[PDB]
């Protein structure tokens, strides 16, 4: 069981070592899409991409190339589209991507300025009347409603293909408290925000896959996917103990490389879902 693990780790404070163990365990593949000189203004950071295997294409013609990765946990039955907060000039590649895979939830978990530099263009409308227009992709996104809570802001979009006219909303989650270093202290309020995104039917089977990102779309990220995977396992096996985190870990780094970016965000995981397990228990 994880919570004597935790505990054993803690007490030897082995966590950089367990943390070593797992980036030597995972997989590496060929990401030579993303590498392509007509492809390096689209990658936020050089060192941060997608395999090819598990990118997702956008269907334009001229060029499919957007940073993110699909998430496909079988046995859970969840999947997510991890990706890099966008930059300027794929602000429209981002919206484009959001309406072919038919996503229904955003997850935003970082700020747009953290220690005074730019981690993501502003890509949602700040006021209800003042629109965005995205030209390369031909769509339009208004902001309908927010509502600013102390850890978190849920809002609604409006997303239009200006192409067909369709519209479909679109639920933007932003979990604005996540500390500049490090990681929270408690995960609780981490929890109250994954429920919050469950509640909504964001990660539902009827909906194309969630949305998530931080800057890399790997750290933080990471540890949203992480928690949803391994509470959902607990619910859905025989024993509840058979759940291994690390085993877990490895299976998403098969699809995008780098999830969990620090021994301090493993931590941080194991506490998330052994809280998340004290509850619904
Ligand atoms: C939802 N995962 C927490 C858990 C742990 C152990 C047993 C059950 Cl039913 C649920």
């Amino acid at each position: 069981e994880m919570e004597k693990e935790f505990e054993q780790i803690d007490k030897s404070g082995s966590w950089a070592a367990i943390y070593q163990d797992i980036r030597h365990e995972a997989s590496d593949f060929p990401s030579r899409v993303a590498k392509l000189p007509k492809n390096k203004n689209r990658n936020r950071y050089r060192d941060v991409s997608p395999f090819d295997h598990s990118r997702i294409k956008l269907h334009q013609e001229d060029n499919d190339y957007i940073n993110a990765s699909l998430i496909k946990m079988e046995e859970a039955q969840r999947s997510y589209i991890l990706t890099q907060g966008p930059l300027p000039n794929t602000v429209g590649h981002f919206w484009e991507m959001v309406w072919e895979q038919k996503s229904r939830g955003v997850v935003m978990l970082n700020r747009v300025m953290e220690k005074g530099s730019l981690k993501c263009a502003q890509y949602w409308p700040q006021k209800e009347e003042k629109e965005m227009i995205f030209e390369d992709t031909n769509l339009k996104l208004t902001l309908i409603s927010e509502d600013i809570k102390s850890y978190y802001t849920v809002r609604q979009l409006e997303l239009e293909n200006l192409t067909t006219q369709e519209t479909r909303e679109i639920l933007h989650f932003h979990y604005t408290t996540w500390p500049d270093f490090g990681v929270p202290e408690s995960p609780a309020s981490f929890l109250n925000f994954l429920f919050k995104v469950r509640e909504s039917g964001s990660l539902s089977p009827e909906h194309g896959p969630v949305v998530v990102h931080c800057s890399a779309g790997i750290g933080r990220s990471g540890t949203f996917c992480l928690a949803d995977t391994c509470l959902l396992l607990m619910d859905k096996r025989k024993d509840p103990s058979s759940v291994d985190i690390k085993k877990v870990l490895l299976e998403m780094r098969k699809f995008r490389m780098g999830l969990i970016q620090t021994a301090d965000q493993l931590r941080f995981s194991y506490l998330a879902v052994i809280e998340g397990a004290k509850f619904i228990m």
